[PDB]
């Protein structure tokens, strides 16, 4: 699924990002514009043989079992396909272990780069919820 | 769809029903509990050989079209089997012409009955949105 900005707003708000660990929603929305420009389908294989999937582009090396990549840990305990699907929730539920690891919302290249210290309230201006 | 009591709530705030023409949000839980009980696919026949459809028992006299409802109208703009549908949108969209029309939620004859006058903040208690 491609989501309207707006829409995935809500979704996430739903399922509870809403100033989660004190990041506002703005920044999970302006995270998956740049991840995966809003397509639960997203998927890019890293050089180290890794896989990321799904509309934050969560990695297969700690987080997912893809059953293709040598030596990797499961820390959310799904199977990356399911990152993939049009319900958000796994990959939201897998963004708030990841995000409570100790390095914030820095896992993420693409919020590290393009949103932080960004004014990230632009993501979900004009959006009912 | 059957859908659980907070779910509802969550999308009709998403819908926007989270007090239209000042109806707060938990008269609709409740109008929907005792209409449809939470079910999309509720069909019930009137005496008069109408149909009432969906979560919130839209009557095929006024406001849908299922072709077997002799001399009435279609005030909604819409076939009564999209008022059936897992997505609440078009039963919502017709719910609020409905609630335009002068009598505002008396036209639901279990929200008079049950919903009217009582403590509909209950029907959302306990639900995040
Ligand atoms: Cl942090
Ligand atoms: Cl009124
Ligand atoms: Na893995
Ligand atoms: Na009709």
């Amino acid at each position: 699924k491609v989501f309207g900005r707006c829409e995935l707003a809500a979704a996430m708000k739903r399922h509870g990002l809403d100033n989660y660990r004190g990041y506002s929603l703005g920044n999970w929305v302006c995270a998956a514009k740049f991840e995966s420009n809003f397509n639960t389908q997203a998927t890019n294989r890293n050089t180290d043989g890794s896989t990321d999937y799904g509309i934050l582009q969560i990695n297969s090396r700690w987080w997912c079992n893809d059953g293709r990549t040598p030596g990797s840990r499961n820390l959310c305990n799904i199977p990356c396909s399911a990152l993939l699907s049009s319900d958000i929730t796994a990959s939201v539920n897998c963004a708030k272990k990841i995000v409570s690891d100790g390095n914030g919302m820095n896992a993420w290249v693409a919020w590290r780069n393009r949103c932080k210290g960004t004014d990230v309230q632009a993501w979900i201006r004009g959006c009912r919820l």
